[PDB]
């Protein structure tokens, strides 16, 4: 009229809102906010990492990339990912192009090898290939790729090509994932990446930062986790694990940037136990000082490991904790 206007916050969340219906939901957010909670979404046996996710764990429907250097988690991540949405009538099909997995461990985990559908592709290509038609059968909820980097096209070796045009990998990656994105969640079927190495601090090394297949699945991945080790669990003799970081750097599902750590037992997986003392001390429910963990009147031990033996062959308490923690927070 010759007049400005609205309180900044409303017209900001007036164009705030004009943004989601021209570029999604995720696309603007207030890092405190709590926002929604879709009832779809795959645990990721941290109750730590999932309370971080924003949303219980992995986001059906969703290209999950999971980097990070070698002996840090990521796949016992993947695995567990694979156990749950398996252990509840799904159906995960896995990508392997690292040719190391070992059963026996995904079988600890609670991963059902017998109906697991495995496949062992020839050239990066054919692979996502696979994994393109065998996610658009719909069977599948949930299928992991390893390795963004062993995927090397016909044209063969991972940094090499030549004339007149150049990069190969990277295209393939733009290509399937674009193919790809779209059908993976018509069906709801959630994607998992590992990707991985050359840090702890920041990206150097050979033609540095971003990566060998990155800039596309750093681009269409809807949530990206930095797993990196932290610390060698100690164990009075050598060591029982290894504690895990997990810095969520892009999370399109709801508020980035958190993150959660929780400990991997050399064979027995995520310390679901462990996993509880940690959040059951850092939201009170369980009290310490003396070393003694004590859940309200009642001790556990002395010493994170016993109050986790403690945890782990007495799971009425367990449950009752995982569960005061549960709703004290979603
Ligand atoms: N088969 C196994 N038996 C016992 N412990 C295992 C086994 N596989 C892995 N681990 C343990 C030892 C390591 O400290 C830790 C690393 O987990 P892992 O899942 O192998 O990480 P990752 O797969 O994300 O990383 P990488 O990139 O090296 O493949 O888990």
């Amino acid at each position: 009229m010759a007049q400005q206007a609205p309180d900044r916050e409303k017209a900001l969340e007036l164009a705030m809102a004009q943004i989601d219906k021209n570029f999604g939901k995720g696309s603007v957010m207030r890092l405190g906010e709590e926002v929604r909670q879709p009832i779809s979404v795959i645990p990721t046996g941290s109750i730590s990492l999932d309370v971080a996710l924003g949303i219980g764990g992995l986001p059906r429907g969703r290209v999950i990339e999971i980097y990070g250097p070698e002996s840090s988690g990521k796949t016992t991540v993947a695995l567990h990912a694979v156990a749950n949405a398996q252990a509840a009538g799904g159906i995960a099909a896995f990508i392997d192009a690292e040719h190391a997995l070992d059963p026996e461990y995904a079988k600890k985990l609670g991963v059902d090898t017998d109906s697991l559908l495995v496949s062992q592709p020839d050239t990066g290509e054919q692979a996502l290939e696979i994994a393109d038609m065998l996610v658009r059968s719909g069977a599948l909820d949930i299928i992991v790729i390893d390795s963004v980097a062993a995927l090397v096209p016909r044209a063969e070796i991972e940094g090499e090509m030549g004339d007149s045009h150049v990069g190969l990998q990277a295209r393939l990656m733009s290509q399937a994932l674009r193919k790809m994105t779209g059908a993976l969640n018509n069906s709801g079927t959630t994607a998992i990446f590992i990707n991985q190495l050359r840090e702890k601090i920041g990206v150097m090394f050979g033609s540095p930062e971003t990566t060998t297949g990155g800039k596309a699945l750093k681009f269409y991945a809807s949530v990206r986790l930095d797993v990196r080790r932290i610390e060698t669990l100690k164990d009075g003799t050598d060591a029982v694990g290894n504690r895990t970081r997990v810095k969520v750097v892009k999370n399109k599902v709801s508020p980035p940037f958190k993150q959660a750590e929780f400990d991997i037992l050399y064979g027995q997986g995520i310390s679901r136990e462990g996993s509880l003392i940690d959040m059951g001390v850092e939201h009170g429910f369980i009290r310490k000082s003396g070393s003694w963990f004590t859940y309200e009147g009642e001790q556990l031990g002395q010493g994170k490991e016993n109050a986790r033996k403690f945890l782990l062959e007495n799971t009425d308490v367990a449950n009752e904790i995982e569960k005061k923690i549960k709703e004290k927070l979603g």
